[PDB]
């Protein structure tokens, strides 16, 4: 509708895979070559779906910060036939707050869906599930189920995933360029 989903788009429409792990179907962001970024909690095994595909594994790191608490984040190799555009220059370098920014998600449940969320607060720790969990982003807008996994941006930028709410607000991990420097 304006600039905010201009940028977004651009980023489902080359970036994104539906990813299914026993754990459900999932918004996979692809960052560069065959590396994508999924939530932990999708439990990623030896073999994933990727728009339906049985495709093996070839990596996957569940990352921690240096005090060895979760970040919800699990980088995965996929053993595909063809390469992501890389969009690592759009990831931000530092731990930062936002404003405007957009959700974006497509499965099969819910197909190009794009989401306003407003203002973006570093809100660093969160009980997430029981599990404590740091560099988590707030917005103040009601997510739901089959959204995990769904792409944060701004203009210019690729901020986080999408990785639980409490029915009020929405919480997504960070994505910093330093996760995919290889």
């Amino acid at each position: 509708m304006g600039p905010g989903f201009d940028f977004a788009q651009a980023i489902m429409k080359k970036n994104t895979v539906i990813a299914r792990t026993e754990k459900g179907e999932f918004t996979m962001l692809g960052v560069y070559d065959r590396v994508a970024v999924i939530p932990t909690h999708a439990s990623v095994g030896e073999i994933i779906y990727i728009n339906d595909v049985e495709t093996r594994v070839l990596d996957a790191c569940a990352l921690r910060d240096l005090t060895d608490t979760n970040l919800e984040i699990t980088i995965v190799k996929l053993d595909r036939n063809q390469k992501f555009r890389d969009i690592r220059h759009f990831l931000p370098r530092c731990e930062d707050d936002y404003n405007d920014a957009v959700l974006s998600v497509h499965t099969s449940k819910f197909p190009n869906m794009y989401i306003p969320v407003g203002q973006v607060t570093n809100y660093g720790f969160l009980n997430l599930g029981g599990t404590p969990t740091h560099r988590i982003l707030m917005y103040n807008f009601p997510t739901r189920a089959g959204q995990c996994g769904g792409v944060v941006t701004t203009t210019g930028k690729v901020i986080g995933i999408h990785v639980g709410g409490n029915g009020a607000q929405g919480f997504a991990a960070m994505l910093l360029h330093s996760y995919f420097t290889d």
